[PDB]
């Protein structure tokens, strides 16, 4: 038996694998900060009939410890058909266990999303009538941050913007973009026709290459925390956050999604402005009318999420707050659980990416609902 985590998004310090009994792992904290929480490895040459007990010490001291409660690791044979498997979290960190079907197998906090699959994304994204690569920035290690725009009409007047995945343990994220892209695929799109007639899209499918290259959790390679940089972006110190905002500058903004996960709640949500001293009456009938068309559609709740901010006590430092407050614009943080949505119940997969990707494309019928409204 050997585990290994030399790959992209790899995650895992190996402490003792030598009886499958009682196998010990350590999560490793990010490049240049102590957050740590997400993990991803493989394991080969598992004996066959055989049960393996896996113990990830250090839960007890990741980012989020009070999240591992009610949380089951997923696992992967083929790496493309992702199950969830019994787990329990105690003061000796997580457990989970599986007798293998196979010699290999692969686990993960969440369905993982990897640079490899992100170019064959933006390949198949420049492939779509209409979408072009607006501009390409470039992460701390160099990675490309493309900025793709969906134009399809010489006369739209909106600007709708998306970005996701700020933070590289959120893989949810991505694949929240990948199906919000492919729906740009189809012939008769009735919806998308309307929609793009008065707006064009901007897309970042991914805010953060080096986090997620590199198995992060919270930070980019500097060790910055980039939905904390918006007040004050640093060329240097976090790039991907200072490109978009020049962009942002270049071309205006009238509606504004940044799309993360919790590791916490087990819903899909979304946390708006309200703490904004720019929070207008205007803005909060927007909010009520988004988050009313998208409860209609696609799985998204209203009864739980964040506690909200009160008046003019919102973080300018965060996306969603500052780009909404800079442009006036309707404007969200939206939210994918690790675990499930508990309203629709699904514990063989939970939450997963292919549920990430129907909610990128619902979140599409709801603007183009709101299209005229925005503005
Ligand atoms: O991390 C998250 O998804 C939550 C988000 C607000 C933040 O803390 O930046
Ligand atoms: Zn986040």
């Amino acid at each position: 038996m050997q585990i290994r985590a030399d790959f992209d998004s790899g995650n895992i310090q190996v402490i003792d694998a030598s009886d499958p009994r009682r196998i010990r792992l350590a999560i490793r904290p990010d490049l240049a900060s102590q957050h740590f929480q997400w993990f991803h490895f493989k394991v080969e040459g598992m004996a066959p009939a055989t049960e393996h007990c896996f113990t990830l010490v250090n839960a007890g001291q990741s980012a989020y410890s009070h999240a591992w409660s009610g949380y089951q690791a997923v696992a992967s044979y083929d790496g493309e058909r992702w199950f969830r498997v019994p787990s329990q979290y105690d003061a000796d960190g997580l457990h989970f266990q599986l007798e293998p079907e196979e010699s290999e197998v692969r686990f993960a906090y969440f369905e993982p999303y990897s640079r490899e699959r992100h170019a064959r994304l933006v390949e198949r994204a420049l492939g779509i009538e209409g979408v072009e690569r607006l501009a390409v920035g470039t992460s701390v290690q160099g990675r490309d941050i493309e900025l793709l725009r969906v134009r399809r009409h010489p006369d739209s007047h909106l600007k709708l913007w998306v970005i996701a995945q700020q933070h590289p343990g959120e893989h949810m994220a991505e694949w929240f973009m990948e199906g919000l892209i492919e729906r740009l695929q189809r012939p008769d799109d009735t919806e998308m026709q309307r929609l793009l007639e008065k707006a064009d899209l901007y897309l970042v499918p991914n805010m953060n290459p080096d986090g997620a290259f590199h198995g992060n959790l919270r930070t980019n390679a500097a060790g910055q925390d980039l939905n904390r940089a918006w007040l004050e972006p640093s060329a240097e110190r976090s790039p991907e956050v200072w490109f978009v905002q020049q962009e942002m500058k270049r071309h205006g903004v009238d509606l504004f999604l940044d799309i993360h996960g919790d590791e916490e709640i087990p819903h899909v949500f979304a946390a708006g402005c309200e703490g904004n001293p720019g929070y207008t009456p205007r803005l909060e009938r927007l909010e009520q009318r988004f988050r009313e068309e998208l409860m209609a559609r696609g799985e998204f709740q209203i009864r739980h999420g964040y506690p909200r901010s009160a008046p003019g006590q919102a973080n300018l430092a965060l996306a969603c707050n500052f780009v909404g407050q800079t442009y006036d614009c309707l404007a969200f943080t939206i939210e994918m659980p690790f675990k499930d949505h508990d309203d629709n119940p699904e514990p063989g997969t939970g939450w997963s990416g292919a549920r990430s990707k129907r909610l990128g494309q619902d979140v599409l019928s709801t603007l183009a609902v709101l299209v005229d409204e925005l503005r």
